[PDB]
């Protein structure tokens, strides 16, 4: 299983715009296109994104084209962030994928918030670390998912999903 792996399961994959959780315009796996409500608004962003006329609907590929870049990008916020570079380093590796799906659901700077958080985990506590999490409006938004990557974290194992 692998980090693409993962959060597909998480985020699902839908071809046409669609509204998430907080009420968001996206599209694809997760790709968020606005904060906003115009739904005009929305198909201009997915217009500049894909680079045509899209009429709000795309393509599997273009949505993996999507999220290819959106990995990415979420694994380069990782190393240039001086607060998460180091806690990734520090990880083995379905940790870190753990640590990259939560940066791609909230971005660095959400992430690099859990200050406390933030050193357990580097200390290789979990456990008080996940509860920690629990705690967190995070979890109680989305959590099943929520559950299924701090149980990742905690073992270093990929059973939450499968």
């Amino acid at each position: 299983m692998n980090i693409f792996e993962m959060l597909r399961i998480d985020e699902g994959l839908r071809l046409k715009i669609y509204k998430d959780t907080e009420g968001y315009y996206t599209i694809g796996i997760g790709h968020l296109l606005t904060k906003s409500p115009s739904l005009n608004a929305a198909k201009s962003e997915l217009d500049k994104a894909i680079g045509r006329n899209t009429n709000g609907v795309i393509t599997k590929d273009e949505a993996e084209k999507l999220f290819n870049q959106d990995v990415d990008a979420a694994v380069r916020g990782i190393l240039r962030n001086a607060k998460l570079k180091p806690v990734y380093d520090s990880l083995d590796a379905v940790r870190r994928a753990a640590l990259i799906n939560m940066v791609f659901q909230m971005g660095e700077t959400g992430v690099a918030g859990f200050t406390n958080s933030l050193r357990m985990l580097q200390q290789k506590r979990w456990d008080e670390w996940a509860v920690n999490l629990a705690k967190s409006r995070w979890y109680n938004q989305t959590p099943n998912r929520a559950k299924r990557v701090i149980t990742t974290f905690r073992t270093g194992t990929w059973d939450a999903y499968k």
